[PDB]
C-alpha cells in the first residue's frame, strides 16, 4: 500500500529521516545501507544525543532490524551500484552518505534498480534543487535524481522570497551561525578535504567556513540568481543554527514592522514565525524548515539609504529532515 | 615614579589587567579590591582556565598577597567611596566591577582619594571613550574619569576607520560572534537584569544579544556617528570573538584586494593583520585589540551596487585588556 | 479535592516539578514564588535548554500566569514568612530555593500558613530524609517538614540497599561524575560560598567537589550509617550524571552476574535496570530515580579478597524531580 | 651527533612530540610522515587549540617544511615498510599513528631502515612497556621495538608504586575521568571499531569506556600484576584528565597524612605533587607524567577495615608526550 524507500547512509540525516517517516503514512523504509553492523545501526537509532530516545521499539534480527514490528533490511555495501534495489522494488532512495552528491554519481542507485533518488544535500549536475513550500511545485514527476538542497538553503529560501516579492531584492550578504557537524574533527587533525578550518577541534572554536547556500539560491529562486552570497561560522552547539541576512531593497522607507508582517503573512508548515526571545536549543527537534525571528529584525537608515537585516532559526538536523521528507512524499506521489 | 594603580574588581578584566601590568614598566598595582577573601584572590590569579597558569609566584600574606616579591594590599569593600585611596596615593583606579560604569558613580574613587579613574567598559556621563591607537590622542591629561570602551568597540574602531577613510562609509551593520561571559547564567535561570536571553545556559546555546558597540562607535569616531548598528550572538566558547561588519561605501568598483591592502597598511600594535585560516582559540591571549582577517573579506556586486563585508578577531579578554592597559599608561603619563 | 501545592523557587527543580505535577492527578500548583517577574517565569517554563519545550500552553495574566487554562498565582517575596499561604490554603510547599535547607528555617512556610513543607535538598535539623521506594514508608503523616534528599542520594540509595541486603555491606567509596549546576560559575570568579573549585568555569573543567550523599546515606538507610563516603567530579554536561560505587562485601565469591541479577530483581518505577551501552544524554528527561547500568559492574578478586564496583545513571534534574513529586504525592495523601 | 628521529603520524601526540624535541638537545626530527599535504601539516603545527601557538616559525618548503631554519622532510605514505628510513639514516621512529601498536606490525619501520621504534601507545607482542621514572631502567639498549605505554598508565604507575612500596597493595579499582580524544566522533555516528559508546557525540556526553591501563600495569610494575583494574569516563574537556584509584592496603591504621607524605617523598620530574585545589584546565600543557593531588586523598575506616582513595592529574596530551620524549632520549642514548 506504501511507497518503498531505501535509506543510503544511516547517518544523522538518514536516521532522523527514518524517524520522520514513521510519522507519515504512505511511506515505508524497507532497507537501509551503511558501512557498519546491525548492532551499531539499531543502537544509533534507539539513542540520539540531541534528538532524544527513539519513541518506539528496536531489536536486531536476521536480515537487519525490526522497528515496531516492521522489518527493515540492512546492508553494508559502499558501492551503491551493487545494492539489491531492483530485487526489493525500491521507489525512492534517500541518498544521505555525502558521497553521491552528483547526478551522474547518484545514477548508481538507478542502475541498481531504484526508480528515483532524492539526495540530502546540494548536488552538481542536471537536476532540480528543491526547498519544500518554496519551489517543490517545479517537480513534474519525470525526475529521477533530485536534490533536497542544504539545511541553510531551506532556512534562507522562504526568507529571501518574501524579501524579494514584497520589497524587491537588490543584493544581500548572509552569515549562518551554524552548529558543528560530522565532517568537523573532534581534535585538531588532518582534514580529509584539506580544509584547514574544518580540521580544528569542533567543540572548542568559532570556525569560519564556506557554504554555497546563498550563492546557489538561484537554483531554488531563479529571479534572484546571483544577488546573494555569504558564509558560515561553525560554533560549539551540537545542533541548531541561525541565518542572518543583510540586504538592500528597492522599496524605500522600509520599517521593522513591514518586514516582520510580510514574514508572518507567508508563514506555513515550512516557514514558522516567532516573537519570543528564543535561543538555539529551543529549535532542536523542530519541524519548520525555517523559523523567522521577528525579535532580530533591524533597519539601518542613513538619509534615503537602508540596510535591512533579518534572522531565521533552523535545526540543521530535524528542520532539514522534515523538509526532505515532505519533498520525498511529494516526489513519490507523482 | 612608578604609576600607582588600584584595581577595583579582581574579575576577568581585573586579573588580566594585573597580569599585563607585570609586563609594563612604569606601572605598579599596589592594591586590589573585590568582594572575597585573599585566598580566593590569590588562587584565581595563579589559575586561569583559558589564559593559563600565572607565570610568576603568588603567596597569601597579611595585608593581601605577595606577587614576585612585591606586596599587593587587598580590600573587601563594596562601597568604593570608603576605599583607602588617598592613604595609598593611588594615581589611577582601573574600574572593573561592572557597577561603576558611569561618570557620576565612578566619581566615588576620586572622593576616596584617587587622582583618575579608567573604566573597563562603556560608561554613561560626560566622559571620553577611548580606543587606543584610534582616538587616545583625544586625551589631554585633564580628564579624571575615562572609559576604555568595550571589547567589541576595540575590535571594530580600527576597521571602521579604514573603511571610512579609504572608501567613504555610508552605512553598515555589525554582528559579533562573541564568547560567553560572566554575566550569562550557567543554567537557565532568572537573570538579574531581566534579559530572557542572558538567562539561558551559556555554554549550550547560540544566544542573540544586544551591544551598543556599533551604535556608540560615534563616541570614538565622530565622523561616522549614527552610521553603524548591530548586535551579538553569544556562543559556547569561553573566550575569543569575531566581529563581522557589512557596509555600503561611496567609492565604486571596490575589490577584496583593495579592502585587504588598506587594512594591512593601517596595521600596528593594536590592529593586527592575518591571511591565515585561523579559528577563535588561535586568538586567546593575543594582545592586538583587533586582528583583521583577510580570508573573510567579501564583495557583493550587482550592477553598480556593492556590499562589502569584513571580519576581525579579538580575545574579548586579553585584547581588551592589552588596549585598556595601553590607554592606562598613556593617561597616567600626562 | 486536589492537593494545593505552592512552589517556592521556580528554578530548575521548581519548574520541572511544575511540569511533573501536570502529569499527576490529585496535585495542583496554585502558586509560585521567586525573585523575578511573570514574564521571566512564564518564559522559563515554556523554554528549557536540556528538558525541551513545555508541551502545553503558557500565557502571562494578571495575578501570575495561565497554564492550559488553569491559573497560577505568582509572588516576588524573598522572605517566606510573608507569603499568603494561609490565604491560598496551601497543603504543601515545595521548597526549591536552596535557602531554607533546614527545619527551623523552613518553619517559615508553616507560620505563613502552609500545612507541610517538602524540601528539594538535604536539610539539617530534626526531620526525615526521604528517598521514594527506599524509605518513604517511614512517613506517618504527622511530619510538617520533610527533605527529599539530593539527586545523588536518590541515585545511590536503591543500589546501596541491594548491596547490603544481598551481600552484607562492609564499607564503600563513591564518586559521582556529575553534570554542572547553577551554583557553579560561568567563568572563573569569586564564589559566594568561598569554594575555590565551584569558582571555576563550569563548562570548561573537570571540577572535584564535595557531596554529603554517601556520608548522609545513613539517614535514608540507617543500617549502613557511616559505611559510605565519597565525592563528585563536576563535568561539562548541562544535565545527566553517573554514580560509581566501590565496596567491600561480607559474602565471598561474588560475581558480576550475581550483583547484576540482584539489582534487576529490585527494579521498579524508581530503580531502573539496563544492559545497553548508553551515555549521559540518554538519561536526560528520564523518570527513574536511579538507572542501574549492568554493563559497568566489575569484581576485582585477589585471593579471597574482593572489591565490587557498580554504577547507576540519573538525570540530576528530572530523576530527582520524579522522586520528589512521588514523595510529595505520598506525603500529601496521609 | 644528534639522534635522528622520524615521526610517523603527525597527530596530537606526534606534533607535540615535535614541540618537545625542540626543547631537548641531542635529538632532531628529520622526517615526518602522515596522510596529508605539507600545507596541513605546517598549519597544524603552528596552530593548536588547547596547547597554544607554536612559539618558533614554520614555513612550507620543497621537501616538506622548515622549522626555525631546520628542514624537516615530509612524506605521505600509509605503508610504513615503504618509507625512506635507511636513506635518511633514522635512529628512532616515534610511532604515533595508532595503527602499528604491535611488535610485528611496527617491524615495518625496521625493514624500511630505522634502527629502533618507540610506539606512543600500549602495544601487543614481545616488547617492554615503559613509563619513565618508574621502569625505564629496564631498558638495556638491545630493544628494537618498545612501547611508551598510555597516558593513563603514566598517570597511574608512580602512584601505584608508592602505594605498594610503602603500604603493601592488596587490590584496587581505578576510574579515569578522561578528556575526549580523536577516536571519538563529533556527532553520534557509526564507530569504526564498533564501540557503541565511542560512537557518540564526544563533547556532549559522559561516556563510559574501557582502558587496559590498570589491567596492564603489571607490565610496568610486575610485583602488582593482576592487582588493579578499572575503566574510563570520557567527558567533554578537550584535554586534561584525572585518575582516581581506590585500594585496599596491608598496612593497618593508614591516614591521609601518611599517604600524602609518601607521595611527596617520591616526587620528581615525572611525578609532581600539589596541595592546591586545581581543576583540569590547570594541567593543560604540563610536563609531569602524573600530578598527585593531595587535596583528594580519602581514607574510609570501619573498624579495622580501610579503603584508601587517591587521585592524580595528567594532561593526556602533554604529560604523555613529555614522558614519551624522555623515554626516547634514554632509549637513544644506549
Ligand atoms: N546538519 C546536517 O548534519 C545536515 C543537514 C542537511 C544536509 N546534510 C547532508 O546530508 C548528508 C549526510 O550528512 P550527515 O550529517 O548525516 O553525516 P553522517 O556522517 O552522520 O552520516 C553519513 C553516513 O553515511 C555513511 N556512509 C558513508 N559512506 C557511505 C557509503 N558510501 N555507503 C553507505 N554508507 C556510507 C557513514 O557511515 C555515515 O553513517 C551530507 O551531504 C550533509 O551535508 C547534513
Ligand atoms: N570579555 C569580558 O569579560 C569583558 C571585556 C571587556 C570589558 N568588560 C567589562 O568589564 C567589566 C567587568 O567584566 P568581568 O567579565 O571581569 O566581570 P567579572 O564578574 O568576572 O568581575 C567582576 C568582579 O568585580 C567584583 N565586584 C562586584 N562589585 C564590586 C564592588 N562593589 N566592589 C569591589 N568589587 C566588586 C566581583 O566579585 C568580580 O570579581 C564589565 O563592565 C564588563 O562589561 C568585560
Ligand atoms: N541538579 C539540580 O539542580 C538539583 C538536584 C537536586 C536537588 N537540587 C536542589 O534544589 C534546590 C534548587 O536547585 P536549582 O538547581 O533548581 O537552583 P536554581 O537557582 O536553578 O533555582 C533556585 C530558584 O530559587 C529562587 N530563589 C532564591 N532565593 C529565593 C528566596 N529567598 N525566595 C524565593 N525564591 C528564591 C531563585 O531565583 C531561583 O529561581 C537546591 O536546594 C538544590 O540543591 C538541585
Ligand atoms: N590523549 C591522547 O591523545 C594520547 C595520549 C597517549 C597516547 N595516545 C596515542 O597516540 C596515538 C595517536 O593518537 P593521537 O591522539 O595523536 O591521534 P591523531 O589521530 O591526532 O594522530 C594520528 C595521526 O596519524 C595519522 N595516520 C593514521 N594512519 C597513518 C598511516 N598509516 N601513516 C601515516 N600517518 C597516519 C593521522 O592522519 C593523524 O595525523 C594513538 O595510538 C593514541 O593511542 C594519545
Amino acid at each position: 500500500m506504501a511507497v518503498k524507500v531505501a535509506i543510503n547512509g544511516f547517518g544523522r540525516i538518514g536516521r532522523l529521516a527514518f524517524r520522520r517517516i514513521q510519522e507519515v503514512e504512505g511511506l515505508e523504509v524497507v532497507a537501509v545501507n551503511d558501512l557498519t553492523d546491525d548492532d551499531m545501526l539499531a543502537h544509533l537509532l534507539k539513542y540520539d544525543t540531541m534528538q532524544g530516545r527513539f519513541t518506539g521499539e528496536v531489536e536486531v534480527v536476521d536480515g537487519g532490524f525490526r522497528v515496531n514490528g516492521k522489518e527493515v533490511k540492512s546492508f553494508s555495501e559502499p558501492d551503491a551500484s551493487k545494492l539489491p534495489w531492483k530485487d526489493l522494488n525500491i521507489d525512492v532512495v534517500l541518498e544521505c552518505t555525502g558521497f553521491y552528491t552528483d547526478k551522474d554519481k547518484a545514477q548508481a542507485h538507478i542502475e541498481a534498480g531504484a526508480k528515483k533518488v532524492l539526495i540530502s544535500a546540494p548536488a552538481t549536475g542536471d537536476l532540480k534543487t528543491i526547498v519544500f513550500n518554496t519551489n517543490h511545485q517545479e517537480l513534474d514527476g519525470s525526475e529521477t535524481v533530485v536534490s533536497g538542497a542544504s539545511s541553510t538553503t531551506n532556512s534562507l529560501a522562504p526568507v529571501a522570497k518574501v524579501l524579494n516579492d514584497d520589497f524587491g531584492l537588490v543584493e544581500g550578504l548572509m552569515t549562518t551561525i551554524h552548529a558543528y557537524t560530522g565532517d568537523q574533527n573532534t581534535q585538531d587533525a588532518p582534514h580529509r578535504k584539506g580544509d584547514k578550518r574544518r580540521a580544528r577541534a569542533a567543540a572548542e572554536n568559532i570556525i569560519p567556513n564556506s557554504t554555497g547556500a546563498a550563492k546557489a539560491i538561484g537554483k531554488v529562486i531563479p529571479e534572484i540568481d546571483g544577488k546573494l552570497d555569504g558564509g558560515a561560522q561553525r560554533v560549539p552547539v551540537a545542533t541548531g543554527s541561525l541565518t542572518e541576512l543583510t540586504v538592500v531593497l528597492e522599496k524605500q522607507d522600509v520599517t521593522v514592522e513591514q518586514v516582520n508582517e510580510a514574514m508572518k503573512n507567508a508563514s506555513n508548515e515550512s516557514f514558522g514565525y516567532t516573537e519570543d526571545e528564543i535561543v538555539s536549543s529551543d529549535v532542536v527537534g523542530m519541524t519548520y524548515g525555517s523559523l523567522f525571528d521577528a525579535t532580530q529584525t533591524r533597519v539601518m537608515s542613513v538619509g534615503d539609504r537602508q540596510l535591512v537585516k533579518v534572522a531565521a532559526w533552523y535545526d540543521n538536523e530535524m528542520s532539514y529532515t522534515a523538509q526532505l521528507v515532505r519533498t520525498l512524499a511529494y516526489l513519490a506521489e507523482l
